C-alpha cells in the first residue's frame, strides 16, 4: 500500500477547480474553510457520492446503472475509498416519519423485553414481538388500525352547503377538477337529477349517493344535457368512456389511507369528523397486549419517558438487584435467565445515548420535530453499536446544536467511531473539533468563483504556516474583532406563566431595541421558550402549553420569525421570486423592441405562468428521477436542460441577456448588470451584504443548505425594517457559517438594532453571545434537570454568574 | 504463513438453517475457501450468514427509517460477527430469475464502443453525430422504427387467415376471426352490411376479401342475431330497432390487435397461428436504426462487430491502442484529432479485454445473452468486471467460480483472485475443486455430513493443517490420498452416428457415441461440449422420436427414449416442490382421504391439494408464500403453510397435512414405511443424497445441483427396464468429490438396466469411471470443436495433441 491514503485527482465538481488532494484514511478528518468555499462539494459531492455510486453498481449490476440518469460526480480518479454512509440526508430531501426509537432500534428491543419478561395478568398466556406494535395485524387494535383515532363522514361533514346542485359541486367532499365531474356524470347516465338542489333529492337518493359501497360500470357521455344523455342511451350510440361510481364516502377514506400528497391529506380531512378510539383510548394496539406490563407501565407509558429515566428503571434488572432476586429464581422457568441478558443489552445501548448528551428525548418523539444537530447524534450512536466495520463515515456539522460544555462527548463518540475500524470525513467550523482533528482540509480563499482550491492538507499544526488560510488565523493568529459595549434598554417585555415540556410557569424578561442571545444546554428549554413559547404568545397577541404577555407592548408593532426551514420545498423557488424581485424583472423583458412585436406581456417571462415557460417541468428546471428508491433526487429537464423557458422565449434579450442568462447570474454579477434599476439592485444589496454573493438568482432552493435559506429570508427583511417596532426571533444565525463569516452577519445584526428593533436569537456559541447587549442562561441541565432561568445579564455579567454552565466558556470568549 | 490477530472476522452463535450454535474466525485480505460435503452448511455461513449480514447491516445504516423493514422475511440467526466488511456477491440469490442481459453490457464493454463508434468511425459524408444511445438497441434513439430493435417483424396474409378457401363465411372461412360470439358478430356486421355470407369464400370479389381482411375500416352498424340475411334487410328497410350495435373489424385488426394488447397467455398464442415471423424489413435482422448502421469501424458496423469473439475484437482494437496500425503517420497527419480519440477508446477497451483473455473468456461475443450462460461462466465474466471496478475494503462472495473450468484453466482463475485480492479486498469462495482448496490461505471445512449430521466446523485455518483432522472429509482426498478402486470399461451394445453437425464452433463434424455404456465428453471451456452434445445430440434425437443441423444413423433401431436431465430448476415459484415433483403427493393426498375424520366432512381427495380452490390459503392460493432483486416472504394469513384452519383439523397419525410436508426425507422414509407407492420413492432421493430436503421445501431454495439430483431421482425407477438415452450435463454440480463416488452408482445403475448415458464433464474423477471419451476442440472457439481424441479412459490418457490427457492420466493413479 502506498500509505492509507485516499488519493483524489481531477476534481471540478460545482466550483472546485479541478483540484488534486490525498486523505488518510482510518482517521478523523476534517474539511474546513469559509461558506460556499466547496467543502461539501468536496466531501459529499465528490467522495461520499462517488463512493456510493461504485458500491450499489457492484451490488445491482445494470439495474443500478441508471446512474447518469441522476448523474455522476465530476471527477478524473479516486483511488483507495472504501463504502460510505451518510449520517446526514441530502440536501433537498424531506425527511421520512419515525420515531427516536425506531431511529435507535430500541423500540423493537423493548417488544420482545415485553413478550419475555413482562408482568402479564394472573393468567393470560404469551403475547409475541410483532405484537406489541401498531403497525402489525398482530397488534394493531381492530377499532381504530394502530392509528388510535376513529374517523367517520357525515352528510354535514360532506355537504357543507345544501342549496347547491349536483353541478354545482354540492358534493364537496369529491376531488376538484376533473375527478369530481366524472362522478356527476356518471349519475346523469344513472337518471339522477344534477340540477335540482340537494335537500330537494329523495333521502334514499341522498344516502346512496354519499354512503354507498356499489360501485357500478356505466357508459358515459361528457358534454352532453342531461336530456340528450336519455337519447343517446336509447338510441344506442357508442359511449366515450366507461366511469366507475364511487360514494362520497368511498371516496373520502380511500384518499386518506392511501395517498402520499401532503396538501391532499389535509384536503380530505376537511370533509371528516376525527375522534379517538375507544378500545384504546390514546393507545394504538390490541388492550391484551396493554395489559402486559413493566415496573408499573405498560409499552406506551415507558415510551413517553425520557431516555434517562428509562435507563435507571432498568439497571437495577441488569444488575440483578430487583425488588429481591431470590424471590423468582427458584420458580422462574427461563424469564430470569433472559431478563438478566436483555436489561444489560439495553442499557448498555443506552449508555451510549446518554453520554451523547442526549437522554432528555423520549422515544416516541417524532424525528422531524428533532433539530439537524440531534438527530445526527442520535444517527452517530446508532452507530456505535452497529458492529459496521471498514466504511467511511460522512458527517456535516455534528456540533450544530452543542453547547461548548459537551464537546468532549462528541470528540469521544467520534474516536470511539474511529477505533471501530472506520474513517470519518467531517464537515465543521467548531474551532474545538478542528484542533483536534487527525487531518485537515482546508478550502478556497474564499466563497464560489474565488474559492474552490484547496489551501491544506495535512495535521492542524501545519496550517500555522499557510497565511492565506482564514482558519488558520481563527485557530493560531487571534482574529477578533474588538469588544462591544452593551447598548441600553428602550423597554422589557414580559413572558409570564410558561407552561411547555419542561418550563413549569417560569416568568422571564426580556429588553426591548436591543440584541439578546439566549443560551444553555441542549434539551434545557431554549426553542421551547424562545421558538415554541414566545413566538406563539406574540403571533395571538397581533394579526397573524400556556404563557401570557405583559411589559411595555405599545413598543411593539410586528412579530418577524426566521427559522432554518427552506425557502421552497420544490426546485420552483429561487432568491429571484422570493425576494419579489424578478417581477420587475419580467417588465424590462416586456418593454424589448422584439417582446413588443410579438404580443408578449410580462407573464411569458414566468415560470409560475404556462405560456413562456418550459412545460415539460412545468418552468422548474429539473426533473424529479423516482429511479432512486433511497430518497429521490434531480436531474436537469431532458427538454430545456434547466433554462426553465421555451426556445421562442429566449431569443428576446434584454441588454445582451436572455432572461435564462439573467438567472444564470450570482449575486455578485447581478449587482453590476443592475446597478441602475433602483428596485432590483436594491434587494440584490442586502442578499450580498450578508454574505450570499456566491448564489444564483434562479438557483433552485433544493441545492440549498440550511443557514444559506436562513440568510435569505433575513435579506428579504432587512430593507424592509424602517425604523424600529418590529420583534425579530432567531434560531441560531450562524448555522452553517464560518468564524470568518460571522463578523460579516453580526454587523447587519447591529444595523437592525440600530433602527430600533429587537432580535432575540437563540444561540450556542459564544462568539455571537460574546457580542450580544443582554443574555439569557437557560436551565441546569436539560430536561427534567433544566427548564429554569439560571442567569441573565449583559455578557459580562452573565460571564461570573454562579450556577451558570455556559458562564466559564462566555468568559474565555470575552477579552 | 503470516496473520495479525484482530485481523480476523469472528463469528460467534452461528446457526442458520442446520448450523449448530458455531464461531469462527476467518481472516479478512486472504482467498478464504468454505469447503465440506453437501448439505453441510458451506453455503448457510457464506451467503446465509456472512453476506447476508453485511447487507443488513449496511442498507439499515444507509436507509434507517423506510429500509429497516426489507427484514420481513430476512435475519440470519446469529449472536455476533466483528470484524466484517461491505459485501458483494458475484453470483445472484439462490431462487431469483435470470436477468436479461447480454455479455455486452455486464462487462460495461457495449458503452465504450458506442461511444467509440461515435467519436471515432467512418461516417457518410452526408450525415452528423450519432451519440451514444443512438447505436443501443434498447433506446427510441436507437431502435430500428419497425420492429422497435427485435429485429423481427409479425405480418398475417389472405392464407394464414383464411386455410381453407372452399368454406363460406357462414362456415368460418375466415378462421382467425375469435371463436364464440365474436366470430358470430363480425358475419351479422357482414349480413348488415349486404355482404354474401353463404357463398364460398373464393367466389367473393376480389376486393370483398382484400376489404374483410385487411381493412383498417370500422363500421358500425345495427346488429340482428338471427335473423336470415333477407329478413335482416327489411328489419334495416322499415328502421326495426336492434339488439346492439355491432363496429366491423377486419381479420387483420383482430389478430395485430389483440396481439398487441390482450394480457391472457391462451389468447395471444391462438391469434399467433395465424401470423407469420419474418427478418425485419428495414434492418435486415440488425436492430438499429439506418444512421447508426451506416457508421463503420474496420468496415463493420456495431453490430456485425457485436457478433464476433471477444478475441477478434481485441486483435483488430489492438493496433490501434498501440499506435502501430498501417499507415499512422499520415492518419495523424491528415485527421489528428480522430487518431487522438481513437486510441483512448482503443486503449481502455483493450485493456478490459485483456483481463477477460486471460479468464479464459475470449471465445464469446458481446451480443450472446446472459440467459444462455452457464452459472460459472458468467459469475468468471462478472469476477473480471470487478477487476476493473475501484472498490476498495469490500469482501467478495463466490460460488464455485471454477465450475465448467477445465484443470488446465485454474492457474488462470487462481491468478484473477490473486488480482482481486490484492486490491484491498477480502475473498470468501465456496468451492469443491481441489486445486483451488490447495492454494487457499484459509479454509472453513464444514459438519461431519449432512442436514442434521453437519452444520458444525470440523477445521478452520491453513490449508496444511487439515492433516491433523482425520473426520473431514476433504482433508482425506487432499492429504490421505483417498481414491476409488480401477474401472473396467463395458463394451459397447452398438453405435449410434452424429454426422454432418453445423452450429456455433462446428462446421460439418462426423461423431460416434457407443451405445450400453456411459461416455464423457470433455475438452476446454468454449471448445464446443455443450453445442455438440446439449444442442446439436438432443435436437435431432427429440426430433427422431415423436417429442444448427446434423444426421444421425448408426444402430438407431436400438434406442427409443430420449431423457436430458440439466441443472435449470425444478420450478420457478413456491408452487413447486420435490414431493409434487416425483408426485409421491398423490398417495399422501389419497391417504388423508382414508383418515375417518375425512368421512365426517365430505372431505374429497382434492382439498388436500393447494393447487386446487377449497382446502388451500387465499392469500397466497397454496403457494405458502408471497412476493414482496426479488426475495421471497412467508405468508401473511397460513403463515407459511399453504392450508385454511380447517383442514389442519385432520391428522395422519399425529401428523398434518402440513406436519408431514416439514419432512426430511430420511425422516419420512421412517413414518412411511409402509406405504409402498410413497416409501419406494422416498428410496430413491435417499440413494441419490437428498434424505436432508424437506418434502415441501419451495423449489426456490434448491441448489440446482440438488435440482439435477431430483430429476435423475425421477429417471431412476421408469429406467426399469427399455432403451433409452440420457443427456446429462455436468451431473456432478455441486458435489463434494465424496459425493461424486455414490453418484457414478446411480449412473452405472441406469446402464446396468441396458440403458445409454451421455455426459458433458470437467471433472477427470468422473471421466475415470467412464467406459468412453470423447475429447473436444484442441482449444476455445476458433481454436476448437474438432474431435482431438476418442477412446477408453485409458486411451485417450495416452493421445498426444490432447490437453486433458496428462490430468486424465494422473487421474488414473
Ligand atoms: N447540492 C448542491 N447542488 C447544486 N449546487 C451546490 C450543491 N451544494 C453546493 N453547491 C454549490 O457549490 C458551490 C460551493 O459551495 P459548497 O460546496 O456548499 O461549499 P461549503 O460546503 O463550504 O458551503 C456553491 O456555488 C454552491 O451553491
Ligand atoms: N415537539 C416536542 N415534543 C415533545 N417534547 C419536546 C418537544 N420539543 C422539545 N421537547 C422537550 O423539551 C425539553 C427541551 O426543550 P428544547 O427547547 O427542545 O431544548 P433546546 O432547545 O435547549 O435544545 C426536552 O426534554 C425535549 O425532549
Ligand atoms: N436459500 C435457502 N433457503 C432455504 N434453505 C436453504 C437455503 N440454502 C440452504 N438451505 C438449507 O440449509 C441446509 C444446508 O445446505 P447448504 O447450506 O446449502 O450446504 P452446502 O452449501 O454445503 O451445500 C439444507 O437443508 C438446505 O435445504
Ligand atoms: N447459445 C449460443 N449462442 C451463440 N454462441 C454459442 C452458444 N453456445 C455456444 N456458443 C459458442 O460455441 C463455441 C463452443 O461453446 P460450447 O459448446 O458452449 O463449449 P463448452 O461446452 O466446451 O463450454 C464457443 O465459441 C461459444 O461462444
Ligand atoms: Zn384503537
Ligand atoms: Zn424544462
Ligand atoms: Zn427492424
Ligand atoms: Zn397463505
Amino acid at each position: 500500500p502506498d500509505g492509507g491514503f485516499v488519493q483524489v485527482r481531477g476534481a471540478r465538481q460545482h466550483n472546485l477547480k479541478d483540484i488534486s488532494v490525498k486523505v488518510p484514511r482510518d482517521a478523523l478528518v476534517v474539511f474546513t474553510g469559509v461558506s460556499g468555499s466547496g467543502k461539501s462539494s468536496l466531501a459529499f459531492g465528490t467522495l461520499y457520492a462517488e463512493a456510493q455510486r461504485r458500491y450499489l453498481e457492484s451490488v445491482s449490476p445494470y439495474a443500478r446503472r441508471l446512474f447518469n440518469q441522476a448523474g455522476v460526480p465530476d471527477v478524473d480518479a479516486i483511488d483507495g475509498l472504501p463504502p460510505a454512509v451518510a449520517l446526514q440526508q441530502a440536501r433537498g430531501t424531506p425527511t421520512a416519519r419515525s420515531s427516536v426509537g425506531s431511529v435507535t432500534t430500541l423500540s423493537n428491543l423493548l417488544r420482545m423485553l415485553y413478550s419475555r419478561a413482562g408482568d402479564y395478568p394472573p393468567g393470560q398466556g404469551i403475547v409475541y414481538a410483532e405484537g406489541f406494535s401498531p403497525n402489525t395485524p398482530e397488534g394493531a387494535c381492530p377499532e381504530c388500525h394502530g392509528l388510535g383515532r376513529v374517523y367517520t363522514v357525515t352528510e354535514d361533514s360532506m355537504v357543507p352547503d345544501p342549496s347547491l346542485t349536483i353541478r354545482e359541486r354540492a358534493v364537496a367532499a369529491w376531488p376538484q377538477a376533473w375527478g369530481g365531474q366524472n362522478q356527476r356524470d356518471i349519475l346523469v347516465t344513472l337518471g339522477i337529477d344534477v340540477d335540482v338542489p340537494w335537500r330537494e333529492l329523495p333521502e334514499e337518493t341522498r344516502h346512496w349517493i354519499l354512503f354507498t359501497d356499489e360501485q357500478p360500470v356505466v357508459p358515459v357521455y361528457p358534454g352532453l344535457t342531461p336530456a340528450e344523455t336519455q337519447r343517446a342511451l336509447k338510441k344506442k350510440m357508442e359511449p366515450s368512456y366507461m366511469g366507475t361510481f364511487s360514494s362520497a364516502r368511498r371516496h373520502v377514506l380511500h384518499t386518506f389511507a392511501n395517498t402520499e400528497s401532503a396538501s391532499m391529506k389535509k384536503r380530505v380531512q376537511g370533509y371528516m369528523i376525527s375522534e379517538e378510539c375507544p378500545l384504546c383510548h390514546g393507545k394504538r394496539l390490541r388492550q391484551e397486549a396493554l395489559n402486559v406490563t413493566f415496573a408499573g407501565l405498560d409499552i406506551t407509558e415507558l415510551s413517553r419517558l425520557p431516555l434517562a429515566r428509562v435507563s435507571e428503571l432498568l439497571r437495577p434488572y441488569a444488575e440483578e438487584r430487583e425488588p429481591g432476586h431470590a424471590e423468582r429464581v427458584k420458580n422462574r422457568p427461563e424469564q430470569a435467565i433472559a431478563l438478566q441478558r436483555m436489561a444489560a443489552d439495553l442499557v448498555k445501548r443506552l449508555d451510549v445515548l446518554l453520554h451523547l448528551g442526549l437522554g432528555y428525548l423520549g422515544l416516541d418523539r417524532s424525528t422531524p420535530t428533532l433539530s439537524p444537530g440531534e438527530l445526527q447524534r442520535l444517527r452517530l450512536a446508532t452507530q456505535l453499536y452497529s458492529n459496521l466495520f471498514g466504511v467511511v463515515y460522512v458527517l456535516d456539522e455534528p456540533s450544530a446544536g452543542l453547547h461548548p460544555a459537551d464537546t468532549e462527548a462528541l470528540l469521544s463518540a467520534l474516536e470511539n467511531l474511529k477505533r471501530g475500524g472506520n474513517s470519518l470525513f467531517v464537515v465543521e467550523h467548531d474551532l474545538d473539533v478542528i484542533r483536534r482533528a487527525d487531518w485537515l482540509v482546508d478550502v478556497g480563499p474564499e466563497a464560489g468563483e474565488k474559492g474552490g482550491e484547496i489551501l491544506y492538507s495535512g495535521p492542524p499544526e501545519g496550517l500555522k504556516h499557510v497565511p492565506e488560510s482564514q482558519t488558520g488565523q481563527y485557530l493560531f493568529a487571534d482574529r477578533h474583532t474588538e469588544p462591544h459595549t452593551p447598548r441600553e434598554p428602550a423597554g422589557w417585555l414580559e413572558l409570564n406563566g410558561v407552561t411547555r415540556n419542561n418550563l413549569d410557569n417560569l416568568d422571564v424578561r426580556f429588553p426591548l431595541g436591543v440584541m439578546t442571545s439566549v443560551t444553555g444546554v441542549s434539551g434545557s428549554g431554549k426553542s421551547t421558550l424562545v421558538s415554541q413559547a414566545l413566538v406563539d404568545a406574540l403571533a395571538a397577541h397581533f394579526g397573524q402549553g400556556s404563557a401570557r404577555l405583559g411589559g411595555d407592548l405599545a413598543q411593539i408593532t410586528r412579530l418577524v420569525r426566521v427559522d432554518q426551514k427552506p425557502i421552497g420545498r420544490t426546485p420552483r423557488s429561487n432568491m429571484a421570486t422570493y425576494t419579489g424581485l424578478f417581477d420587475q424583472v419580467r417588465k424590462l423583458f416586456a418593454a424589448t423592441p422584439l417582446a413588443k412585436k410579438r404580443g408578449y406581456n410580462a407573464g411569458r417571462f414566468s415560470f409560475n405562468v404556462k405560456g413562456g415557460r418550459c412545460e415539460h417541468c412545468q418552468g422548474e428546471g429539473w426533473v424529479m428521477v423516482e429511479l432512486l428508491f433511497l430518497p429521490s433526487v434531480y436531474a436537469p429537464c431532458p427538454v430545456c436542460h434547466g433554462t426553465r423557458y421555451n426556445a421562442e422565449t429566449l431569443e428576446v434579450e434584454y441588454r445582451g441577456k436572455n432572461i435564462a442568462d439573467v438567472l444564470a447570474l450570482t449575486v455578485d454579477e447581478a449587482h453590476d448588470f443592475f446597478a441602475d434599476e433602483s428596485a432590483i439592485f436594491r434587494a440584490l444589496d442586502t442578499l450580498r451584504e450578508v454574505g450570499l454573493g456566491y448564489l444564483r438568482l434562479g438557483q433552485p432552493a433544493t441545492e440549498l443548505s440550511g443557514g444559506e435559506a436562513q440568510r435569505i429570508k433575513l435579506a428579504t427583511e432587512l430593507r424592509r425594517s424602517g425604523r424600529g417596532g418590529t420583534v425579530y426571533v432567531l434560531d441560531e444565525p450562524t448555522t452553517g457559517l464560518h468564524p470568518a463569516d460571522v463578523e460579516r452577519l453580526q454587523r447587519q445584526l447591529v444595523k437592525l438594532v440600530d433602527a430600533g428593533n429587537t432580535v432575540i436569537a437563540v444561540e450556542h456559541k459564544m462568539q455571537v453571545v460574546a457580542a450580544s447587549d443582554w443574555v439569557l442562561d437557560i436551565g441546569p441541565g436539560a430536561g427534567e434537570d433544566g427548564g429554569r432561568l439560571v442567569a441573565q445579564g449583559t455578557p459580562a455579567e452573565v460571564a461570573q454568574a454562579a450556577g451558570s454552565v455556559t458562564a466559564p466558556y462566555l468568559r474565555a470568549a470575552l477579552r
